[PDB]
């Protein structure tokens, strides 16, 4: 419309109705110009650290984006609780994205001190990538996302991306993108931007953890029909040998038979915070558990989900096998474990297995009069049928949906950091403050103009999302854990801001309270 | 209604019509009081037994439920033939349960002999978890079926169930149920039960067995247009190397390329009823396979679907491999193998491994110059893209259905154990007497009355089916394999009654017979 | 609408119908930017005072809100006039609020001389709390009001809350509010914003002084049929005891029958504005009525209403149980009496107890022949049947209204500083300018920007209030009092402007001056 005029308003609440809830949020940004207006070739070699593992090439862009990929983003903490404490379950449905109140701003610098100035005519040029036609950053979980708190001002990530590459070099197969080969809205002060998307059907999260284990889905009070084999020698001695069988029943329960099995594994290392009980030496890398790609080996960072520790063994936890968040204001770099949040999967133990432990035991040979019986440890396991699994919990700073890769075939795509796979997931938003040439010659040159003025822009994003939910309709007696503050005396209130400030979140909150039979 | 009109009949018939099968059984059974009216804690250390892998924690209560999960239940031996020679395969419909006929009786005991007596204004309350709001008890195999035979009057089973625990004692994600929470209906003589139930869509059954193996699909009189690599030598010497390339054809089988490959693999020891031949030892529970749950070692019971032994091996056994029934009036403890009947998954040997053979053999090296080429073996096998397989079979001794634990993912989640996996099974019927106070003190009391009159109850069962059944469209020549009657001679009848009175199952009866082509 | 509209224009007409008036506002007002754009946490910690009595945790928020909560806001000294000479009451009926001709500034500085510019696309945003969902911060009666002369430009006060606290620290109980996580709407300079208000029903203010006192409401011309004990002794000496009653009249008046009696007592310290009378010491706190909550002693400020001397006595005050107004200029700390206005209740005398006075005298035991009798002073006195009291006076200095705190019970929730308690009162309207960005730099950090762009801005607000009256139906033959301007020669007109241009209000008026008969 016109520079007096306000775009939008500020929209942050949020609505529960019966079996959805709708959150609206909105934040203040502001977009730098990046590369100088440039897209730059990048690779390890640009960056000049030399791996095999850690070669890439890729390219980035004058462009970015944004991320409201994180439930933080969407939820305040009492939001996340009235979420995990009553359902038990929820996925995302309808997603509305807006643009308003931009304002671009002209930055002049002469001798070191600097003027801002508006510059009225200068546009900001958006666009959503709906057909998925650009390598899709969103999936991988990065920052730049919308801050949790709903009254900071946050700064726009730049967008760049990676493709094919033998070392630092490119191959034939390597593409490159150009995002000005695309339509895009241009927006003036006064102009602004929305478009709605559809979550394509997903499963619900499951909020619950189980009341039964899978080992124990029996009556205790009945035998099994069924027999297993008990003796295998009638005693002491040369040439005692017998087949003896046992009814299965309540005082032997290992041995009965069951008509499911726990799911997968992939064994990982087992790292204690109390830290004079690990070995001395670096095992981090070298003990990590890993794949293999076209010779690069990637740490298995967020494995198959699995119990982080067996019972009373919280001080243990997979060496990569689980989400790591920092504190506010943790470093970059070699950060105590104080620093840090390493989160816990205890809840899947009832189907799951532990990550630190063997699958099981296999035979491994015949026995006969000759040779004894020899078993061995199954480190890892694939899929069998009749295996049974809970995926990864949701937590209130992880990562909300992930893109499923396009290809022939996929097994569960459920993102194994957490959250909903989506063949067609909530679409780029790709915005970049067109360039403004600074005055050119008087007489012409065919070169570029490498010449321009200091802009950013700054302005308002509203992100909405509906959720459904999936209410408990548990029959339970006795009441449940649900997720609570503690009421002692605290210098500072949990999820508030600080004396100075500062916003924190003081612990990682999952979403599995309630419980269900197994 | 009244007193002295009877509230059903019995309905015992079968009736097989074109594409459909349904039985029906009618049965008499007799509900005692269980655990004097009270819910109590139980524990293996209220059992006092003490091993990890063998803790529970949960309660049992004064409910009981009704089981007809075996196919025993709605076929005769005569009818169970009519499906397994006829047809391809069978699936459950529908459902039909009925309580009638509802007798409570009062027991006066005062020197020692006792009268039995009706009490006409006793009630009985009976309800079903439609909602699968309760542990559901009747997945895992136990006893308390309704008899195969009809003329045998059976006692209702306790009803019980676990929930978490860690070692004998709880956590709280523990739940505690109380059955009186529910709505059931009460009854007393003259008033009846009845409810029906859809079985959700579940695959037919498989009746049959293969005609052709997996490994031999092939024309045997044409060449593969496919080469591979027959000669790596030239011959005998030194610095004697080749790549020679044949075609794979009728002479060479086992070389062609194929499609499909067999299923997933979990390795059993192997064990011999000819009983000289196992080794001198036990090894029954350190040589068998497991899973570890949470720091507990579950027996792999009924693992993933594998024939039992290789070709004429038909003395070896899985060790924990098989179903294992037991024979009339086997008792429950260290029983002879000549009182067990101990099944074989024999049919499937064409698409599934053997349980107690290695799934096959794998690289484990690169060779060169310098090494030699080394293999591996493959104890266990994870699901492959490709792999096709064959589920456990069917028994007359054996469970119909199984749930599904309700989960994020499975996969194939057909029973381990056999018959027919289902989201929502056949729902659980608790029943229970209620309590009829003894004669309270006459100056008031809060304390709950523990003094009841003795009672107990009994009845009739009447439960329908309707089975769909897939009919053999084969155009084979020769005659097929039949399950059939022995002409010669025996003191009894198979399955028939004893000269005392008893009925047996003389042997397992599997449900494949007919074949298809692979 | 655009850049060269005015979006509103000034009113402050105040026109006078029959049973109503209608009072409109316009003011100049600036609004700053409040802690730098952030919420901090602030405690009489970070303030450093440490008292248990004053200590507090709370958080101050960027955001501002208006305050019309005052008298002299929305009446001139003239309006005030014909408001309390003509009426017998009045109360709120209806409320209009506006925003209009909104100007946000750049505050551009360099070497120490600032320059100010308009920034035409920058913003304020604006809400009313309507659900009362935040800390309700109007009632207590702060300083930040619409100034009573309409030239004068105000500055809009900073918006903060407190919260439960045990010392400086808090406790979980505690609550923390973002009030950027609320809808609001956002306005550029031709934007404006109104809303509208209707104040619940609530009981008429009392503008009126009684013409007869409680404890007069006789016939003085006729006895009572009443009796009273006169005598309780013959006379002088021993044994003289007896029984005389006499009839109550107009003789004594002291002792005759009264339905209702005058309102409940707190006691009061009493203070003498003559210096010399009062003691030598220091009593302010330690001789002051106080209320204790939680530990923390509350000095009763301004207590029940009570007569604040008796007759003749106007040199007498309550310690702290009237309302003390400052004069125009008068310092913040330790300020003579004569530079503050101390009023007085004066008019209530005949309902109300005196504040410094006991209520009464009780009978303290049982006389007998042995036992003289006993009375006791009766300090504080709550309310009993037949109680009859006024509340405190209005002034044109004073509140208008206040929030009745949510809670199950309350008895008379008349604002105890003065005029209408309200369930629901005129919401909060919380007005911020929202932050505009700095450039910030080229390459992608995470942390939240810190780096502004100094901005205020400046507007009018209008505000509307209907007022209900209650018109005088006196029969009373003599004329009234009525407030009135002195006629002598003063060097300056009274609530005029200074020489200086300074507007002043010399002394405080209340609402009562017309009588009625009680
Ligand atoms: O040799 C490959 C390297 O890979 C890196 O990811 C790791 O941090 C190094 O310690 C080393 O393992
Ligand atoms: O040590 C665990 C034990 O588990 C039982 O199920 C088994 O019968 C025992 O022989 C032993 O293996
Ligand atoms: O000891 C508590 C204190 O409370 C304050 O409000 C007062 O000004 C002090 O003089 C003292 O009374």
């Amino acid at each position: 419309d016109g520079v007096g005029s306000s775009s939008g308003n500020w929209h942050c609440d949020s609505q529960w109705l019966g079996d959805r809830v709708i959150t609206t949020s909105t934040r203040t940004w502001a977009l730098p110009t990046y590369n100088n207006h440039l897209y730059k070739q990048i690779s390890n070699s640009t960056s000049g650290g030399s791996s095999n593992d850690n070669a890439y090439f890729g390219y980035s862009t004058p462009w970015g984006y944004f991320d409201f990929n994180r439930f933080h983003c969407h939820f305040s903490p009492r939001d996340w609780q009235r979420l995990i404490n009553n359902n038990w379950g929820f996925r995302p449905k309808r997603l509305n994205f807006k643009l308003f109140n931009i304002q671009v701003k002209e930055v002049t610098d002469n001798n070191g001190v600097k003027t801002i100035a508006n510059n009225l005519t200068s546009t900001v040029q958006v666009f959503t990538d709906s057909d998925y036609q650009l390598p899709y950053v969103l999936g991988s979980a990065h920052e730049g996302c919308l801050p949790p708190f709903p009254a900071d001002v946050f700064m726009i990530p730049q967008y760049g991306y990676l493709t094919l590459n033998d070392g630092s070099q490119a191959v034939g197969r390597s593409s490159f993108y150009c995002l000005e080969y695309f339509p895009s809205q241009m927006l003036r002060t006064g102009n602004n931007f929305q478009f709605s998307y559809e979550f394509e059907n997903v499963p619900f999260h499951s909020s619950y953890a189980h009341s039964q284990s899978l080992d124990r889905l029996m009556n205790p009070l009945i035998d099994q029909y069924l027999y297993y084999l008990s003796k295998t020698i009638n005693g002491s001695g040369q040439n005692q040998q017998t087949l003896k069988f046992s009814v299965a029943g309540p005082s032997n329960m290992a041995v009965q038979g069951r008509n499911y099995i726990p799911g997968p594994s992939y064994r990982q290392q087992r790292v204690s915070t109390t830290v004079t009980q690990n070995n001395n030496s670096e095992f981090a890398w070298p003990g990590a558990s890993s794949w293999a790609l076209n010779g690069r080996n990637s740490l298995m960072n967020p494995g198959p989900a699995m119990a982080s520790h067996k019972e009373g063994e919280d001080r243990f936890f997979p060496l990569s096998g689980s989400l790591i968040f920092g504190k506010q204001g943790t470093g970059r770099d070699n950060v105590d474990a104080d620093k840090v949040m390493i989160t816990n999967e205890e809840e899947i133990k009832t189907t799951n297995p532990v990550a630190t432990e063997s699958y099981g035991q296999v035979a491994t040979n015949h026995q006969s009069a000759q040779a004894q019986a020899q078993t061995g440890w199954v480190q890892n396991q694939g899929i069998l049928p009749g295996m049974v699994w809970q995926d990864r919990d949701v937590y209130l700073q992880g990562p909300i949906w992930a893109k499923i890769p396009h290809t022939d075939g996929n097994f569960h795509p459920s993102p194994l950091m957490g959250g909903f796979g989506m063949k067609h997931p909530p679409p780029q938003i790709l915005i970049k403050n067109t360039p403004v040439p600074a005055d050119p010659p008087t007489a012409f040159n065919k070169d570029k103009l490498n010449s321009f003025i200091t802009q950013y822009s700054t302005g308002q994003v509203s992100v909405e999302i509906e959720w459904e939910l999936q209410k408990e309709n548990s029959k339970r007696w006795n009441p449940e854990i649900q997720y609570t503050s503690n009421y002692y005396k605290s210098n500072n209130v949990e999820f508030a801001v600080n004396t100075e400030g500062v916003y924190s979140e003081p612990r990682p909150i999952g979403t599995r309270y309630l419980t269900r039979n197994l």
